């Protein structure tokens, strides 16, 4: 992880990449969505809408996916700051990963060409008694159909065809992403 | 561990102890029942009946549970042979235990004064996809009915009643479990 | 393992005593050593004599296809019917067995449970070795479901629609699927 | 972990993330609650309490939960210092997240549209002789109803409800969350 | 463990040849296992003849409490009485099997140790479940207070006391207390 | 663990608060002995403010704590936050007369020290006699400290014992309980 | 591992080793291997005209072990017939192979995999290049055999090994790895 | 590692020069690493020459084509120079390059191959998985192919078993434009 | 481990074997292998000292010193000690294979051999290491030796020839004077 | 790792040091030293394409290909780079240390020098261990010319000498050609 | 390890002694330890090349190959370095404290110095184990030889006196000649 060095009238900032992008309004998340994750992208989001509201951010998602619980945390903080969020998936958006690249801004939700998307139905365990179990696959089915239901408003499929599509781990091209509605464009070079 | 050696006119006969329980028609159930305790039991219970159909056989219960695929084979077999199986519970009846107490020839289920039972809900256990999980919470919810079911039909207690009662590990001494219906009687002196 | 001894002096122990009797029992998951012990018993079972019915007991969580096709086509080979009776669980592997029993003589006992599912691998290397993986598993797939046709009655395509994933069958069920005749009672 | 970088008339002060959002009155609790994490919300409650008294403090709160003690600390010490505290969830406040969520000031507690909260009992452990662990369950039964105590304070509902409700896991969306008094709004975009 | 042989041919080991003369060796941990192995020697025993007396050894760490049970009430179940014998150390489990003799005669040898101490337990979970543990535990303690109260002559009161912490006996201690009827002299 | 490039703790440190979050091994100790001299160095007649959620841990590096607050010349106010157990309320017991706080939900924690002891006979007769020499040295501490007797005391802590914040009050291991 | 008893006292193996059958039901490493060979050593004894049956459920291992039985077959006087149950794979599959013309079978649902040996090589550069030299000139060797044994050219197996092949029972006597499927 | 606080390493003072360089398996935190270096470069000037100095094992297929899409959508030319090994996708990224600015230093190598798998799981995941890396085997040989001027069939065939590359051979393949002579 | 009942012998199959004068050799070449092997030659002599005893060998080798325990016992005994090498005899699986009664060593055709120097190892002081050293090439020297005589090479070719493992085809070992004939067919 | 300051600003001893041109080599040589190590080489190219580089090294050395990166940057880079050994330089590590600029490739006094063959694995088929046998093979032939090339020897000189560990004196591997002058005090 | 500072030099303690020319060797020396004090040793020389160096010891020792590195650049540089025991001086640490410069190699009253053989290890073939037995050996005599030289000791005696450990007093490694003068107060 390299520094960059800026000078300033009063001296030098000495910035690693990922702060200094973060000075563009660029925010990287590059790696599995955890606990530690998304405090890090909801703080660099407060951040931003902050030093200004009316400017877009940029969103890069490299991210096999990880805790629905902390994707929602990013999710609500997305729709919930003033500016614009630009999603752009590069190389490889899977599951929850795949949620957050649907949740960015209306015509602005971006893939490169090679990129690719995956839907699937989200996983959970379960131990001990069978009152203990049932509660289990209650909670995880009903988080299912809150994940279906928000895709649906954000791609315009319907929850019936989300519940099809996401049975089984779906493999998407950049191309046929934009066909299901979770990004907007493709960014042709 | 311990052998006894018995003689016949044509020679010698050489018993491990629980071989020469057998011979008496005394199956001893004294660990945890997993498929190889299964199998070895229903066997047992399997030779008695074709050595004698109509001579009682005694099965003595010092086990703690285990596998409930395991209790049912067991609890079928004695349904199936046509002696009667006599059930004595020594030190602890637990689980998948006190359900085979419970499976003894009516009138003849015992338990040893100081004897325990325990009776609680089916343990169980999921990992992976939202369907997945809904498939063995379905499934773990069907034994625990069937349990109650055939537990109902043995004490003489209502499903509703079973239902309350095995929520959480529940103690019984052996005149509770007399008084339950588990058992028939608490063999003094 | 208990011992029996009968008049020199017979000493057996349990399972072997059982086997005199012509009952064999599977109670463990299905390797390649449980296969070779169940294919060598039916086979002495045989040789002792190829009239008389031959009992296979069975309570199985399953294990390898591979090990599962040698006790199926042993039966199969072999004269004497070999009767399937399910104790707890016929589960994978286990239940392709039970349905395997000669016809008209597949039971259950009541409280007996029966699974049927896909068959489950794995691979890994280069992508033309999982090619070749995937393309063995699901020729396997297809070969189960069609004997599985064979001896229940339903539909290749329904087979394929209910093992999609765990499906737990009573014995009743079992009985209505085809992969049992009959529910033994008391 | 990314770096914020100001230009002052000191010279240049370089902040991390959370220590940016620490000068905006905003803290972030995104991880479990065990003693370090405590110690450190505690430290930046008497931090912005010694800076300005009056202004509201902004607790944000994702966290499965954790230490009944440790959360206790984190408790008192919003009710201890004279600026009010809004509690915000994201994504999950879960048991001790949840009791700490309810501890925000009466008005200005809040969750985001999709924000999860979950109720349970506490969790614990006792080894040894037996009067060792009649001294853990006494001790673990007087918390949980010390926590029910103040829960019922906080929300309105009756120590019996809470205790009924907090029997196994219990999963409420912030609307039920809202109508369960645990939080004041929901926070719609 | 080496063999004894008896003129076919008698093959046997040592606690076999001593299981002749109606000896039982209870020399190791007390678990279910163990347990086992020495109801079964009793019954065996009792249908051997129900008059003879039967001789106890003990020499345990102790063990599980229900295995514990499992023994003392097949003593107490059986015609024939049983002889305790208290060789190296008898401990918690162990010490209340020592006391579960026949009365008149439970014995131990002059260097003998008896200990005497609380039961020891576990529970994990919820406070419910730490709820269900702790009132079985506290249950058992007293099922042993109780039991021994009878078996000593001690009271209940001065067992409650006396198990509190560990507390290991002389031969000659638990011959005061109640635990053995007598030290064995040479 | 906010940070500028001052740490949290650095900051309130310098309005004179030392923070126990965690078990008191050598280092803990070695951290807050070295705050408290440093502290005492900056302005020797201010008072400071110790802060205690600690489960405990080493009596000796409790000791080298206890005895630097009585022999430094400030005053050194404890206020239990969450839990103090064991040797963290022996510490908390050792704060200034009349300035010793609980917060209204904390909970105290009293015992016996543990230990071990392997090998010859006579090792164990060092080490017993080790031990039991240093739960007097502790009772002893305690009594001149709470009000109460050396034999309530051994009574007391012969299994673990747990207080409120009220009940550490009564029983004078606190002055009062900090409210609202 | 059951008892049979005639008063003489045999385990399952044992029993079908008095008819003649040998069971081949595990991996082949160096014990199994010798455990064939000594059987097919005491059944030549026994009597040299009458046939041997060996039935074949494995995955293979050994090649070097493989080889010592496939010499002890063809080395004693009585034909050894080889009948596949399951799965004959790898060097399985050419010990099924290695039966006597006429009386190699498998039955139905039976599978039977071809393909390359396997081995390691660690240290120099040198020591590399032996045992490289080494497997492929067993690779030859096997590829020689099985040429001989199916009647398949060199070229065709050479290909037809390059990566793992599964064949049906039908196949491998297509392929003259087997004589004939046993039906019914 | 070496260090200026002033921490100031040597890939910094590289980077200050417009060097990136690739001296690891490719993962996602590598790529990461990578991508941003590339905005991070744009953004300070968009005609200048860039040059990634490549010596990788390879990696993640996925992280690869990050950085490999990333160096099609920027403005500023991307050099490529292989040093040591460039293997699998690192002779993929190789191949990324700017057209006339690959290069490979004389002794360096080059080793191309098919994509690396794992599946487990019931027949139908496992038909899921291998789809799957089919169909990014076909689109790594389909770019390979418009990137080095060998057709889909030929690169099919060469990358069947691991193939090793010597410089030139390389240059021969179109995988690079120039070996670097002294 | 299958078992054969004669009429009341119960021999298991290697016991059988052993009842024919047939020695079984299978397995890594350790003190519990050498061991056995010993007391079953001893064994046959006792029984019969005119008739030969037969070793069937397949070996990856083993320790060198229960190599010779076995060697030695071999010459020892008055016995003929044929060996026949089934699939592998490496290292010293052929250094007893080479040990047989002359014009008694046999090999299937598809049997493996290889010859190779002796692995050791040692660590401590630099004197200790040197001990070891001399110990090992001193042990080279005693197989080479003891090669040369069971096989007509001279003991110049035998130090180039096991330099690395070297590996012969039976045929190969015949003409190498490994074995006397290769047993077809 | 200690500090240096200077005013007009820390350095490592190691940056310290490229101040004066200076790289240190004093460990095993993998992917990341390699990378630190070329890295090193451009700094010092951009900073002066004139002035002479000192390449101080002390390795047991390692992988081959990450060696390579080393020895072609310094061949390409446009200053001379004198090559010390002190120490010890083994394999990869030796191969670099005659890498050095003409006339400029030292030792101290009692540095060892060792050359060797490489290492290498390989798992799998027949053929995937053919192609792995193939290419260590093809590595050899690289290496032993190379050095071959640079040392004076014949590349059958340079396989024979490397056949198994061969370890020189200073002295020695000026005679063999892999440095020129012993560094005196 | 804590901070100094100065009006801002903000150095760690050792960096701080780096400053007035002391260079402190606390722990085993192995291939990064040894590459640090060369790079310390050569910083020095260029900043000050008349003014003595402070080489403390207080090392077990380690790695032969590391010491001689760190000793050939002793003696390779210009200032005399001055080498103090501390504490513990064993094996390679004790050689090195026989390599200051004349007259000012010192030892404190209560320092041990102890000196022994080179340990090794090799695993292998015969031959890969003579050739691991042979540099050590060579390794052993060129440590007998340099310790000689240095203490003005027969190589026969160097050679007894180090078979098994020797543990030697303050006092003794003066009169065996390891050290100049022990160091009162």
């Amino acid at each position: 992880i390299p520094t960059v060095i800026e000078t300033t009238n009063r001296g030098e900032r000495a910035y690693d990449i990922y702060s200094r992008l973060l000075k563009d309004r660029i925010i990287m998340l590059g790696s599995q969505i955890d606990d530690n994750v998304a405090n890090s992208i909801v703080s660099q989001l407060l951040f931003l809408q902050a030093q200004d509201s009316e400017k877009d951010i940029y969103l890069y998602i490299n991210s096999p996916g990880g805790s629905v619980t902390a994707g929602f945390a990013i999710y609500d903080t997305i729709q919930h700051i003033k500016p614009d969020v630009q999603t752009i998936c590069i190389g490889m958006a899977a599951s929850m990963g795949s949620f957050l690249l649907a949740a960015g801004a209306k015509g602005k939700r971006f893939a490169l060409p090679n990129a690719e998307v995956m839907i699937h139905q989200p996983l959970g365990g379960a131990q001990g008694q069978a009152t203990e179990i049932a509660i289990a696959a209650n909670h995880i089915l009903k988080t299912r159909e809150k994940l279906n239901r928000i895709l649906s408003e954000r791609t315009g499929q319907s929850i019936e065809k989300i519940q099809k599509d996401t049975d089984r781990d779906n493999f998407l091209t950049a191309e046929e992403a934009k066909e299901y509605g979770l990004i907007d464009e493709v960014m042709v070079p």
